[PDB]
C-alpha cells in the first residue's frame, strides 16, 4: 500500500529574459512508478502567471515516473516585454510552488521554484565589429555611420534582428533591444582615424 | 592654297554642366581645327591656375594627325567629383565655377579662352524620396526599435534610386531623416510614414 507522495526536483537557475521564450523541466518521481498530476501555485494560491504553460503529456500512466525515468514536465513561457524590473535584482523574480500526487492520492508538500527575470541586455553581449576607418573621429559622415552599423550587425547575428543599432557623431554605438534595454559599444572598439 | 595654318582650333563647350557633391560627373569638349590636328588644351581661370584639383581629363589622342576634323572632332572627356563638403552659400546659384578653355593646333595657333561653367549642388536637390509603405505601430509618439527598423527598411525599399551611403534615421514619432553622403537632407513627416495599428486594424 502506497502512503508516500512523489518527490520533485526543480531547476536551480531558471533565468528568463523579457520578451524571449524560456523553457525548463520539472522532474517528478514516485515510489509507485506513477505520478497522476501536478499543480503549480503561489504557495497553494493561484499561480498568477498567465504567460507560463506546462505540458501534461504522459500524466497518470503506469511507469511514467520511475527513479530511472522520471516524469519530465516541460514548462515554457515568455516574461512580458514590459515586465518592470525592481531596482534590487533579488526581487526581480517570481517565487512559486509545485506539488504532485500519485495514483493513491498521496500529495507532496509545496516545493519552491523561482523564475528570475531580467532585461534583454543582461543576456546580450555584443561582439566586436570589424573596425571602420573614418575621416574625423569627432564627426562621422553618414556613410561612415552606415558602415559602423553594418559592421556591428554582421558581427552580431545573435542579437535580435528587431534590436536597433544607432551610431553617434563620434562612433559610439547604442544597441536598443526590443524591451528598450541597451548596450553601448565604446567608440574605440568601433572606429579608427 | 594658303602656305601656312594661321587659324586656331575651335572649341564647343557644354552648355549646362551640373554636378552633385560627392558624385562623379563628366562632360565633353568638342574641338576641331582647319588642319585636322589639335595638339593640346588648357583649362584655366582666365589664364590663371584652374584651382580645381578634382577636375581631370584624358589626353588620349592628343596631337595625332586627323584627331580633330569637322566630321570627327576631338572629344575631350572631363570628369571628377565635387568634394562632399564643397561650400554652398546662402544663394545656391553662387555654387558654380566659371573657368576657361583654349586649345593649340600643331602649327602654334592657340584659340582665345572661352568660358564654361561648372554648377554644383547638394545631393538632396538630385534626390526626391518616395513615401514608404506605411508602417503600423503601437504608439505613434514612441516607436519601438523594431518599428524604427521597419520604417527605415520601408523608406529604403521605396527609394532604390537614393544612394546606399545615405543614412536613414527615424525619430521617436516616426519622422524620417534621409541624410545624403554630403550631409544635405530630405525629411518625410511622420504622418506619411507611420499609422496607429489599432486605429487601422
Ligand atoms: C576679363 C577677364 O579675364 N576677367 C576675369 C574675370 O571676369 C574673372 O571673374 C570671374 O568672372 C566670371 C564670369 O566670366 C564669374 O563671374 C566669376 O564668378 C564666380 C564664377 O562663376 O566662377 C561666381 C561664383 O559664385 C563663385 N563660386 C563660389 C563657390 O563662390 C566663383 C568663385 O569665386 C571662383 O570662380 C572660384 O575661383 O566665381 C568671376 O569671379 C576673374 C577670375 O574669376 O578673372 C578675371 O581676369
Ligand atoms: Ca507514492
Ligand atoms: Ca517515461
Ligand atoms: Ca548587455
Ligand atoms: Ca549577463
Ligand atoms: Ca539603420
Ligand atoms: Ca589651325
Ligand atoms: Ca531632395
Amino acid at each position: 500500500t502506497d502512503t508516500t507522495p512523489p518527490t520533485i526536483t526543480v531547476p536551480s537557475d531558471i533565468i528568463a529574459y523579457r520578451g524571449e521564450e524560456f523553457e525548463f523541466y520539472f522532474e517528478i518521481t514516485d515510489d509507485s512508478g506513477q505520478v497522476k498530476n501536478i499543480e503549480l501555485s503561489t504557495f497553494g494560491k493561484p499561480l498568477g502567471l498567465n504567460w507560463l504553460e506546462y505540458s501534461e503529456d504522459n500524466f497518470n500512466v503506469p511507469g511514467n515516473a520511475t527513479s530511472d525515468n522520471p516524469l519530465r514536465v516541460r514548462v515554457h513561457g515568455t516574461v512580458p516585454l514590459n515586465e518592470p524590473i525592481p531596482a534590487d535584482k533579488n526581487r526581480a523574480q517570481f517565487t512559486r510552488t509545485i506539488r504532485a500526487w500519485d495514483a493513491a492520492g498521496n500529495v507532496s508538500s509545496n516545493i519552491t521554484f523561482v523564475i528570475k527575470y531580467r532585461a534583454q541586455t543582461d543576456k546580450y553581449n555584443p561582439a566586436d565589429p570589424t573596425i571602420t576607418y573614418v575621416d574625423r573621429l569627432s564627426s562621422l559622415s553618414p556613410s561612415e555611420k552606415n558602415a559602423v552599423e553594418a559592421a556591428v550587425r554582421a558581427a552580431n547575428p545573435q542579437i535580435p534582428a528587431a534590436a536597433r543599432i544607432t551610431v553617434s557623431a563620434n562612433g559610439t554605438v547604442t544597441i536598443t533591444y526590443p524591451d528598450s534595454s541597451t548596450d553601448t559599444i565604446t567608440a574605440n572598439r568601433v572606429v579608427k582615424d
